[PDB]
């Protein structure tokens, strides 16, 4: 059973409080922490913050922590359920909170326990984490995913004018996971120089996810820099490009604002048809193979029309928020062909696994994802392997809240030894 | 005894390779990894790199990793020594290397085993890491250090003109380590707002250690920005300022170039006297209580004279490189009154505890330090408690290779319960508490 749970406030990678949980069994101690987004969709389960403006500027998580220490912990303990029963323990937590969006305890409260139970569960089974997860998910071929490295940053929170949030590289042609990391790192460090040469040393500092934020406006120019770094590294044949537009962040009165970090002005705003045609030029002119949140989380028509007019991967994030009910609708409407999977959008492991199986059941790709506020926790590296999804984005190869995950994928690859496989060019559908 | 040792290459926080080590005993797996400097002292132990231009720009550590797997690991397994015997295991390795600066295997090879052995030993003793360290050190006060947070990055850690490396805030007034975390973070976030309003959002990206990299040249202006944020956060009484100049990075033919990241022009260079005088202004205009590497690593005359002429903490880093020989010379010349402690400048736990005790017996402070290239490893967190040094610099409260250490110190404080004490205004000299 569970002997003890102890939750506390720690600092995530931007220096804001988040929830960490210690859960103890007769096997020992298991610790997990909860990440936090900046471009959070309106449909995500509630991140409970304290809002005491005199303390971490309103961002403390004492209330979430106390819900764990005062309510969740006593309950789960006295239940006497084994930590192998992921689903029953998660449902219990879900009934206890009693709300649909987990607004009673916070999803950051429930998830911190849910992850730590999962780690306890692995060890109760004497499996490493990635194999326990695969058992919870009915999987067997524990493929290593292609990493997607966020190398240039724009968007809502970025010190520059660049509207589109993330421009990523995917080493689809590397020989193994370890190899992909090496390609990603070389391109990254090459990019830095390409930026320094073109823009000045000032332009080479990092944003939240470890990528660079040059002082540029044109999304075509970012892609241009990324493709140059890929050539100059010499991997044109091995590395492709993915984008996270995060379009909800610049949605304005039913049109779209590509300049939005400027102080307001509706004359620039373009329509979804105009924004769709830009992407089609991007897909024609650059090796872009994936685009995430190309439209607002509510602009369903633009998603379906786009998806039915392209061959590339189209990824729902803010559209789907790892939520089964929202995914069925995207399925019905053929909104996209890939789920971005964020445990903290829905708020328990069990519901994330279910979101995963539903996407995969209906022929979708699935990409596991960090939040832009991460911790040293590495759960998601085990999650992507265990879920056989074949793709993960968890940062630039820079800042150790991103590398903690990359390094742990290398450890998994090495742990699988001779039986380890890399998704490479089958990242969208590694089930082949 | 040790059952097996597996080393691998992982990536550090700048996305370069570094050593990590998995050590197996009866108790299980003990893992540690090796950090890596950018402004590395000329006298530092050798960090062994591959030098293969077709692989991570020559920055691979395949060689150091193979030294561990193929030579050091059977060496330590054959000895049959318990992991608790830090000193014996460290000497074993130092003798097998047999060079002064560890250039046969690399400081990076030796250290990663040394750290792992260390964590395995704490498990064997049934002790948390910081207590085991305290026992190797012969301490039983486990005081929590004042954290020194590098909130504006310059020099070799940031893409800007700003020449001095590090502008640090020290919550000397804090009630506890956990409360020092809150003050640090609130000032950091306040400073993001100050820098944003004054220089634009483009000035709020960060350099290697998590501090803002604003587009500035004047070191006075960085100090100014920090003061302003302290004040706006409401903490002028409770928080003071520290600097790492690292003048070695900008020492140019007997002079100093405060614009070294600009196209070379030797007229802009100033003498060490001018540099010193500049330090005297900072000390009077700002609550600067500590300055690290204010002169070049070989510029001993400028060091002794500046130190005899101030009552603040003066920190040796590239001057001392965590090395007992260089420390003795610094004590004799009165170069400085604080040691910067960096396991990887010297290359083993045992050596680093020895360099520490040395400083403390000569009445020096000791500030434990991360490197600019870090990992998810939280060793130095337990190390600073176990060594009772009362001060640690391990980043801005931003980037988890920093926050993994700060979060660990909060966990250690919480674990000490009511026995927990906070160094505070005693960060130079915590033994009196
Ligand atoms: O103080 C220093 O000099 C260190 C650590 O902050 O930087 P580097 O690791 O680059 O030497
Ligand atoms: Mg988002
Ligand atoms: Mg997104
Ligand atoms: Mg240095
Ligand atoms: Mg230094």
């Amino acid at each position: 059973s569970i002997e003890k749970i102890w939750a506390r406030e720690i600092l995530d990678s931007r220096g804001n409080p988040t929830v960490e949980v210690d859960l103890y069994t007769a096997k020992g101690l298991f610790r997990a922490a909860v990440p936090s987004g900046a471009s959070t969709g309106i449909y995500e389960a509630l991140e409970l913050r304290d809002g005491d403006k005199q303390r971490y500027l309103g961002k403390g998580v004492l209330k979430a922590v106390d819900h764990i220490n005062s309510t969740i912990a006593p309950a789960l303990i006295s239940s006497g359920l084994s930590v192998v029963e992921q689903e029953k323990l998660d449902n219990l937590m879900l009934e206890l909170d009693g709300t649909e969006n987990k607004s009673k305890f916070g999803a950051n409260a429930i998830l911190g326990v849910s992850l730590a139970v999962c780690k306890a569960g692995a060890a109760e089974r004497e499996l490493p984490l990635y194999r326990h997860i695969a058992q919870l998910a009915g999987n067997s071929d524990l493929i290593l995913p292609v990493p997607a490295f966020n190398v240039i940053n724009g968007g809502s929170h970025a010190g520059n004018k660049l509207a589109m949030q993330e421009f990523m590289i995917l080493p689809v042609g590397a020989e193994s996971f370890r190899d992909a990391m090496r390609l990603g790192a070389e391109v990254y460090h090459t990019l830095k120089g390409v930026i320094k040469d073109k823009y000045g040393k000032d332009a080479t500092n990092v944003g939240d996810e470890g990528g660079f934020a040059p002082n540029i406006l044109e999304n075509s120019e970012a892609l241009e820099l990324v493709k140059e770094a890929i050539d100059k590294a010499g991997y044109t044949e091995k590395i492709v490009i993915g984008m996270d537009v995060a379009a909800s962040e610049f949605y304005r009165d039913g049109k779209y604002d590509l300049d939005f970090k400027s102080p307001t002005d509706p004359s620039r705003y373009i329509t979804g048809d105009q924004l769709g045609a830009l992407y089609q030029d991007f897909v024609r002119d650059y090796p872009v193979v994936s685009i995430e949140d190309p439209f607002d989380q509510d602009d369903w028509a633009a998603w379906s029309k786009f998806t039915a007019n392209v061959g590339i991967q189209i990824v729902g994030d803010d559209l789907t928020v790892t939520n089964p009910k929202r995914i069925e609708r995207a399925v019905e409407e053929k909104a996209c062909n890939c789920l971005l999977l964020k445990v903290n959008q829905i708020g328990s492991v069990t519901e994330a696994i279910q979101a995963c199986k539903l996407a995969q059941e209906n022929g979708w790709g699935v990409m596991v994802s960090h939040r832009s506020g991460e911790t040293e926790d590495t759960f998601i590296a085990d999650l992507v392997v265990g879920l056989c999804t074949g793709q993960i984005k968890t940062g630039a190869p820079c800042r150790s809240e991103r590398l903690a995950k990359y390094n742990q994928l290398m450890r998994i690859e090495e742990e699988l030894g001779d039986e380890a496989r890399f998704a490479g060019h089958n990242f969208r559908n590694p089930s082949v």
